[PDB]
């Protein structure tokens, strides 16, 4: 057999895993997400290649929050990875480290921040929800600090807004909550589901900064308005993400938003994209729209379920290889050379209609 | 079994009812309407959600013509409801009352204004056609006044512009006409079909105001021009509605018109939408376009035919629940917060192309 | 059985007629035309109806070149109609007369101008090609003058630019050429096919005016440029027509052109549309775009083949009835009331985006 | 049997040839190309025909780099043509000569420049890659000069960016490299695949001009920017071409680029189009967009495989015949008359919306 693309792991994982486990990842906690996310939007962006530029050597390295990484391609959090494969987050952490990139560990990981750190050196971010008990937030942040984690990826939605639920077997737990002072008991899983705060505002983002000095990334910004508020709130970065609620027919376009968000941020902080990135051409398109990098979630868990650590390694290498080739075809020798003029979007004014210069 | 959406009652009603009865409601008196009304247009409007706004408590209450109601979702007139279910308009009136909203009673109801009122307290509107005999109009208006009705919903078309006709059985009549002085006889049904006035102009809207002090709602306005004329004619509100004539290939877009009509009305009077509202996301989209509320017709009759009063109650609760969730996902805590900037339409100038501020 | 629409005669004629005869009419001399002409374009024009206008009495009468007719719907030339039905042009002439409209007689009719005139009073136009022998043109024009014909419909293409050919049986001929001085013989059919002039320019349109005082209509104008040249050349009217060459993938849009042509003509002369008009809504749309009337070709021959004179009568009555209803639904009491603001086209600036007045 | 169009040879060649040989030509060295290239884009350009212009005599002759040719239709290089038919490039050269047009000989031809020249008089161009060994470039250029070739068609990509490979049989070689000094051996095929230079820049285009006085054509320009750089680099012409990489989902539009490139070039040098030209209407559309001519590649090899020299002759004659007819239908008597106003593109401002003149 031979796996040739990132989306081909999706079938192998469907087979390998119990239906509910696969659906939980493919479609999220509820059945709200689509697997075809952004595939149409990405399709409708075309390239404007430059020729006769020496691209024999492509540099795709970049810096994220001061940390040098090998490619603008990072790993998004997906919860309880030991459900997907016995090695779980351990495998994700090792592959990320080996590929020279960043892993974000889920708040709901089946492995703790220090377990992840025990695997060796690597730059890691930690997913945080603001829980109702602010002292519990405090304990999570401190544990992640001690484990050497570099940034907070703040998720700002509620996963409560069902059919895709399963139980963690007794041998597996939500390890980041294990051992923490929770105060004055229907199980640990129920606690972390019940205690997500429904009243979150920007004031809470500012509060986070009184308990930690770690850079905070705010996930979910889809508008110029919230991009400005993120900057003013002291966010170190923005993640443009929103998987949608398909049963409600609630679709927001992240891609259309990406450029708007980037422009609003005014170069103050980096802007990342998370959602349906599957091709090297997708990565290129997001960066040309002005994103500083992207995150992939589903492809990592699927390839973990399919081949463990070796599969994650392979997904990252395929994405990487297509990205390099895309840059080469475009005439771009580094990330800096990936300009807005290397793509064309449906909302671009047609260049063929414009008068050409020469006075 | 389990009904999960508003449009799922449509199948149960098809089964339960004789073909002609169902077609009469699904497609109107003639075969001119489409059941897929506005579904495509609504599909092509996307959301612009705001984050980090406390939406734990959503207020969706509003005021319509001075009357407080629990949600911007009201019931449209559908004729002779005892054909759909033995309790007919009685069931519709009770469910509307219980849900804390407004019912509009059809001019052609199988139950009179006072029967409807006998069921208890509730804000109700009455559908009026201007009949050729102006004294008959006078009697209908006075009966509705006496029964405690609050507003006239003036229908301005002729339902004469066939294959979907049935007879009312002998035990059922057009109760609003029963007992009235009709003057100097081929049946009551033929009278109310024959005596609709074909010469109606704005002068007739002004005439209505000499016989009644009730606020008049003008149904059918699809243009800036007629929105201005409605205001100048003394209308208390506008209903943007037009089910189309599909066999003639006569399609007008109500949705495109909604925003135009609202803008033309200049905030003077409320603008409502009637036509193919089925989802909480539809309700949200109409309000963001500037409508003050919406009416649903078909879903009410269908759920009446399927489950009686309990079905209407259920349709209203489903629409309501999806609406709240839509507002929550959008970052809107009240109706006032549902601004034009919370949606994006195909005719909107692309924000991603605009230069972002910061001088 | 029951025929309900204009395009339903198309099947009956397919059955009734030999394949080659039907194809010749459906697809033209060669296989170049499409039967679906303009159906998509017409589909993408929507209505902007006005309400509360008294439309109980619709006047659709108009004047064409000084001649009063009952409706802006006229008959286009289709050749050798005795192939389609034994009564041929005689039947077309009588039905046109009875409906109170204009018939254009084909240059290639199986019945002469005076035969057509022998059927009784009626306003008729004659199709002319400029033949290489200018003296033959002279004879055709004079015969048509003598027969009481009112205008020249000048066709300016060459039908030579095959698989859809048949022979006229011996009892049928090209009657307009019969008896004329042709000078110094492979048959009459070959003569009229061979002697169409390939060198036609606007100078030839001006030449026509030295041999006749009849108003000349120029068929085929698809651009602002040729509309201006038609006016300057002394044309009394323009017919916007071009059936396309589908095998060559040579598509020009007449509909998009219609408005452009009308605007260029600056109200100097009337503009007509010929090509795929089948619905009352089509007629309305062409007039709102600024055409003074339309011609129908295929539907006339088909209904002739299907039911003779009675079928043509029926096609005209169906088109007429749908047109009236379309005007009624639009709030238009006469042709004068059919303004550009009663439709919306894909190239119209969206009114919903504009700011509404009230200073 | 009867071949009626250019794309009908595609099936006959599929049958006649081994799968790998056909795929290599249909889809290129790798499987990256699409056979449907530009077919959709060309479809969405419509005509604006002019009438009453004498087109009985169409002149389609033109001048390319000072050389008079019979039509703006030239032959693109396709490698190793003896794989497609025993006579190979000999057949292509003779048919081009007979049709009075230009052939470009592939760098990878199974026949040398002097063999091609031995067939008789004809204007020919030679495809060049810049190889790592600049002295080998020197030898190729000199051999082509001596053989009477008129221009360099510089290919600037690398065909290395697999499944569609075959071996040349022992009796066939890459004849342009045969006998040349290659210096200090795994076969000739491996040498010419391995020694393509990956570091090419505009400096190399300028270097070409120090070793030859032949006009250089630069293939691959897709942007205003590279069109300007081609002019400044001393290029004698630009070929707008890019077959895409479909497996990578890497699509650039050549057609949209064509007009932009032409405008940027400011009339300094000719602009040609290569890629999916199959119809006379395609040729017309490219010229109206401002191209000076086009090249066809696939249709030539296919018709060679199907009927040898007689097939190429036939492809050229079909393209030619449709082109003439297209010009005739458009009202264009020469290439000069093919203006930008004879087509309409999706990016054109709608003329129907503009106000017509007459002050």
């Amino acid at each position: 057999e031979e796996v040739t693309n990132v989306m081909e792991y999706e079938a192998i994982a469907k087979k390998k895993l119990p239906k509910m486990v696969f659906d939980y990842y493919a479609s999220g906690a509820e059945d709200q997400w689509t697997l075809a996310e952004n595939r149409n939007a990405f399709s409708r962006i075309l390239f404007r290649p430059r020729i006769l530029i020496d691209v024999s050597k492509i540099d795709m390295s970049t810096t994220v929050l001061g940390f040098k990484i090998s490619m603008p391609i990072m790993i998004a959090p997906t919860a309880m990875q030991k459900m997907a494969h016995p090695e779980g987050e351990y495998a994700t952490a090792r592959a990320a480290s080996a590929a020279g990139t960043i892993m974000t560990l889920s708040s709901w990981a089946t492995s703790s921040v220090e377990e992840v750190a025990s695997t060796g050196p690597g730059i890691r971010f930690f997913q945080l929800y603001v829980y109702k008990d602010r002292n519990v937030v405090a304990q999570l942040v401190r544990r992640a600090e001690r484990a050497g984690f570099k940034a907070i990826a703040l998720t700002v939605d509620t996963p409560r807004l069902i059919k895709n639920r399963f139980v963690l077997p007794p041998f597996l737990t939500l390890k980041n909550f294990e051992g923490l002072d929770l105060g004055k008991d229907s199980g640990l899983a129920s606690y972390v589901a019940g205690q997500i705060d429904r009243t979150l505002s920007w004031k809470d983002v500012q509060w986070l900064q009184t308990i930690t000095s770690l850079p905070i990334l705010v996930k979910g910004v889809l508008t110029a308005e919230d991009a400005r508020l993120a900057v003013q709130a002291g966010a170190a970065g923005i993640i443009v993400s929103n998987h949608g609620a398909r049963q409600l027919d609630y679709v927001p376009s992240t891609i259309m938003a990406l450029e708007e968000v980037v422009k609003a941020a005014q170069g103050r902080i980096p802007v990342f994209l998370d959602g349906g990135v599957r091709r090297g051409t997708d990565v290129f398109k997001a960066l040309a729209l002005g994103a500083s990098g992207i995150f992939i979630g589903r492809p990592v868990v699927f390839s973990l379920a399919a081949e463990g650590e070796a599969g994650i390694k392979k997904v990252l290498q395929m994405l990487r290889d297509e990205f390099e080739l895309t840059m080469a075809l475009s005439g771009c020798r580094s990330l800096n050379e990936i300009t807005r003029n290397h793509i064309v979007t449906e909302w671009d004014a047609p260049r063929a209609a414009l008068p050409a210069p020469r006075l």
